[PDB]
Parts: structure tokens; sequence; C-alpha cells
């Protein structure tokens, strides 16, 4: 348990057990202890090493609930992330029952909001909220923030670059005292974008910037019946298969759901309702297979992927890497297997080995151990 | 005939006098005529004010066809506007039987593209082409660039700081004698980009930088009868009608094809192969009525549109004449209705008509003349 090195309330350091957490990552190290402190923060760190329990257990150990008062705002760029950072701050606030939190954005009644935030069971503590309708929140005077004394901005650069969200973001930055905690997080902080980030700031703490790999060279009409071959044989826990089209993607969730394989499958051009719906299922291990375009080939952290199939390989060695990174999460055992089936699929892999120091090795055709990646 | 001062090739000519073009924009008479000398051009114009027209006319003007061996060859960001774009150079090169262009992207077999290349029918003078699919032809030496005096490079801002694009950009460019004319196209030049196109241009040209509105105050519940009759009543080519949210756009349209209202639809949540047929759809005529959320509010340019119809209203003004430019392009006779069915229907429409003044009349019981938006 590395994380009650930090000194953090009991009950913030048993939601961190119940969550699997045992040992911070680096961007954690680096920016929690100074954090707690109330320092303001511009931190930068790649993709899914773990930003967002930087801020969320920072915020929840200096928190001491006042009721019907909210002290935290966390701002985002998207809807859907709104959802799931507010639903992280439920889980480390698992057992601090006075905390209560809420999340605000678009597409719902603004007067249902109004309601929830003036319920003594619902008033929120801590809020999160895409730009748009947190501004219609202060600016119909449906929320008071008075009293924030944390504001995290997250996603930073897409969020002060597109003038929309600024405008928004800095109504909303103008109700809060200036006296406050401001926080900033993105892995992307180029040295444009951080002058315009630092008129937030005061004296700033900055922060800038196990895993099997085989390939298959195979042909295009091959790949439907080695990939049911290969979901047959091997044996993963959960596995996601990365696709370079949408149509690829429902066209061969389909043929899995008839062969007996029970997959989901997310992309764009899916209404939200349902890639959020499609998410959790696959999140909440109710199938084990998910077909998905790069919408998920970074960040996304689900613990029982060990087995990462490119089905399609990518253009360039980057999002391979980031691909085959959802499989083996912290450490931990996995496989990943690529299907080669083209010209540039042997150039990428060509480029991919000279990077990273990695032999792919081609996939034995007597199979592999079991033990090699369990 | 303003083109016929230009003297160009009578074939040219007849051919741009059957599409229409009567008057050369600003942007083509600041660059045609200079062009035309194998000038290299760089060149910055606002969106959809014709820049297409002035690579297409300039180097089916300076082309002589030699058979076999490829000439021009322009380069895009996206698949489908390579598509279109060759589409233009057929419309041009109308009468002008020896001319032969050929587009390529991925998606296909290279193959089919390599038969396509040496066949005495197909073999093209003028090529059109994204440049991952250009490149591999160029590497595997289906296509031979040796002789090529005009490279063209269209949204080249996008194509150059894209890494993976400017590599491949710049291997085609190096299989190209570097003695032609280099041209480069975009509506966004900043100053960080210029420098890094300069380096593929010699001594270069450098050039930088009707609508009647109505309102209808109704109930949610009145919005689909008053719709259904105002597009049987009053005299539209084609309609646009924006939403706000994506489930009531693909209700709406479902409504709208069972009522004989024969309406596609495109927003999110839809796969990119659905969204783009029914684009074509709607751009080439086949239906007068689009339904969509503000993924149309800007840059779509339709010449058949003169009637957009706010089913529901934005939240900022901003929005709002985005919203209503899609109707009377060109300084082209339009006509804008939009619905006002809540409380912030009539704020926003209270600051639309300080901020632009238009005093946006209430839609007249007794209807309103054809003659007055014909």
């Amino acid at each position: 348990t590395g994380f009650k090195d930090f000194l953090l309330k009991p009950e913030l350091s048993r939601a961190i057990i119940d969550c699997g957490f045992e040992h911070p990552s680096e961007v954690q190290q680096h920016t929690i202890p100074q954090s707690i402190h109330g320092t303001d923060v511009l931190c930068q760190a790649k993709s899914g090493l773990g930003k967002t329990a930087v801020f969320v257990l920072s915020t929840l150990q200096q928190l001491d609930p006042v009721p019907g008062e909210v002290a935290v705002v966390v701002i985002c760029n998207a809807r859907e992330l709104a959802y799931q950072i507010r639903n992280e701050y439920l889980r480390f606030s698992k057992y601090m029952p006075d905390v209560k939190t809420a999340v605000f954005y678009g597409g719902t009644p603004i007067s249902k909001d109004a309601e929830l935030l003036k319920n003594k069971d619902t008033a929120p503590h801590i809020v999160v909220a895409t730009p748009g309708r947190l501004k219609a929140l202060v600016r119909e005077k449906y929320i008071d923030l008075s009293h924030v004394k944390n504001f995290v901005i997250d996603e930073c650069d897409k969020v002060l670059e597109e003038l929309d969200m600024r405008r928004d973001v800095q109504e909303i930055f103008r109700a809060t005292p200036r006296d406050k905690q401001v926080m900033m997080f993105s892995a992307t902080l180029s040295q444009e974008i951080r002058p315009i980030c630092r008129r937030f700031l005061q004296n700033p703490l900055e922060i800038f910037v196990g895993l099997q790999q085989y390939y298959i060279k195979l042909e295009e009409r091959e790949k439907n019946r080695k990939l049911a071959q290969l979901l047959d044989d091997l044996e993963f826990n959960q596995v996601i298969i990365f696709v370079k089209s949408t149509t690829r993607a429902n066209e061969l969730t389909k043929l899995l759901n008839a062969s007996n394989f029970p997959a989901i499958t997310v992309h764009g051009h899916m209404k939200q309702e349902e890639r959020i719906a499609r998410y959790k299922a696959f999140k909440d291990f109710e199938k084990r297979i998910c077909v998905s375009t790069d919408v998920f080939g970074r960040g996304i952290d689900i613990e029982r992927i060990n087995l990462a199939i490119n089905y399609d390989l990518t253009n360039e060695a980057d999002q391979y890497l980031h691909r085959v990174g959802r499989a083996g999460r912290f450490g931990t055992k996995g496989l990943a297997i690529s299907f080669v089936s083209s010209k540039e699929d042997e150039e990428v892999l060509a480029k991919i080995q000279e990077r990273f120091d990695v032999k792919i090795a081609e996939f034995p055709e007597e199979g592999i151990d079991p033990s090699t990646y369990l």
C-alpha cells in the first residue's frame, strides 16, 4: 500500500486499497504530496499514467465538507469524460459519507440541475462539468461558486485553445475566490499554450515533458477464421481488438456474436448514449470481447485486458505502442498479436522494432505456452 | 464570360461556360494570370471563394498532353476531397479528349491502381491523390513522376504540419523534377507554417490574408405540424433544418420520410461511412431536405440551399449567423425561419438583433410572397 506514505485520511487510503491501487505512478509521486498543500499545479504526463487520481485524491484530502457549499470545481472538454471523472470521485469518496458530488453537462433540462443543487441530499461539495452548462448555471445563479477553494481544468490545452470554452471557463473562473488552488492537466502542453495557462496560476509547480508481442503474416480473407481460432485457443480474461474503420468494427462484431463470441463495439458514428452503454458493459465484465477503432487506442484502463489483437495495423509506431498498452496494466502480464496482411503492415512492423527494441516474433505455428502470458 | 480575358484554350473557355462560371473571383483574378506562366504560387483565400478553379484551370492551360506521362500531381488531406478535386478536373477537361485524369487513395487494392496506370486508355496525365497511397505508388514504381511539371498541394497547412503526410509528400516531391511549378493553397496559412511551405517554392507569388429572416413563436408540440405546413407552402430548392441533438435529428427525419417529405440526416453518433453517403446524397440533389445538428452549422456550401429553418434555436448568436449562412450562398436570395418555443429562444433571439442590426420579424400569419425570397 504505497499511497499510505502520503499520509492521507484513513477513509481515503481505505478506498484507494479497494480500487486495486498499490503503487503510485511517477506523475502522482511528483504531484500529489505538494498539491495537498494547496500549491498551484501545471502538470504534463503521458497518456493514461494516472493524472485523474492526482487531482481527485488531492482535492478529496484537502476537502473539509461544509453543507450546501461548493468547494471543488473540475472542468473537462467532453460530457462523457465529465461523467467518467465524477465516477472516479465516487469511487475514492466511497468511505466519506459527508462528501456529495455532482456532474453537469448539456443535453439535459437545466431546471433539474437547479433542483438537484438546492436539495439537501444532493447539494454537492464537488462539481464536475463541461464549460457550457456550468457557465449557464453560474450566470442564472443556480449554483454559488463564492467559496471554491480548488479549481481544476482537465485537458486544459484543449479547454483554453478553443475560444468558446475559454470564455465560459473564464466566466466561471471569475465567480470564484481569487485565493484558491488552481490545477491543470494535459498530455500535450505545447510551448504556445503554456503562457495562456500561467494567467490562471500563481507560482505553480510545473511538471513538463511483461508484454509478449507477436505478429501473424496472413491475407485479409484469412483474418476472420484465424481470429476465431485465436480466441478459442488462447486463454485470456478480456480482449480488445483494434480495427482501422467503423464499418469493419460493426461487421466484425456482428460475426463474433453470430459465432458464439459475445462481443461489443465502440467507435465514432454512434450515438453517445450507446457508446457509453457498451463501454460500461465491457468495463464491468459483462462480455469479454471488445472490437473498437482507435477510440480506445489510448488511455483506456481495464484491468482484465490481458490480450490485445491488432486486427488492422496502424500507420505509425506511436499508436501501436498505445494500442498494445491497453493490456497488462500496471506492469502485469499480457499478450499482443498483430495481423500483417499487406505491404505497410510489414514496414510499420519493421519501424516498430528499431524504435523500441522489441523483437516481435512471428507467432509460432505450434502455438504458445499459456504460462508465458499468465 | 469574364474568364475569356485570361486568353485560355477555346476548349477550356467552352467548358468554363458550361459550368455556369461567368465572373472570376478575386483569388482567381489575382492568381490565374501569373500562374499560367509557371510561376510558383503560395495562396491564401477565404473558405469557398474558388481556390480549386485556380490550380485546376491553370494546370489545364499549361498542360500539353504526352501519352503515358504524368505531368500534374495534386495532393490533398482527405480521400473524398481528392475525389471531389478529380471531378473538377473532369468537368473543365470536358472538351479536351486527349486529357486523362485519375485519383488514388487508400481503401482500394493497390494492384488495380497499377493496372489502371499501365492501360493506354487510362494512363493519366493528371493525378490527384492522398499522400499515403501516392507514396505507395512511387516507392513500388507503379507510377513514374520523372516528368512532373506542376506540383499542387491543396490544404497545404494541414498536409505539412501532420508529419506522416509531410514525409510521404516529400518522398513524392523528390521523385519529380526540381525545375517544376509548385502551388499551395489553404484558407489558413499561419505565420508558423509559411517558412515550412517556402522550402518547396522558388521566388513564389504569395497571396496572403439577400437573406430574409423571420421567427415563429410556438410551443414544442406544434413544431412538427408547423414545419410540415411550412415545407408544403414555401417554395424552396433545398432546405437545411438544424436541431439541437442527434436523437431529435433521427426522429424528425423519420417522421419527414413517413409524411412524403423525403429527407436525410447527418450528425455524430453515426458511422462515417453513412455520414458521408448522405452528405453526397444531399449535396448531389437526390433529396431536397436535410436535418442535421450543428455538424453542418458552419462552412458547408450547397448552392441549392435557399431555406434554413432553426427547428431548435442556438445558445448564442454566433452559431445562429453561421447556421442561416448555409442559405443564400455567394450573396444570393435566401430565407431563414427560427422556432421560438421557450424562454431562451426569446433572449437569444433578443441578443441576435442588437449584434447584427437585423429586425427578425415575426412570420406573418398570412404568409410571405414567393417573390420576396426567389
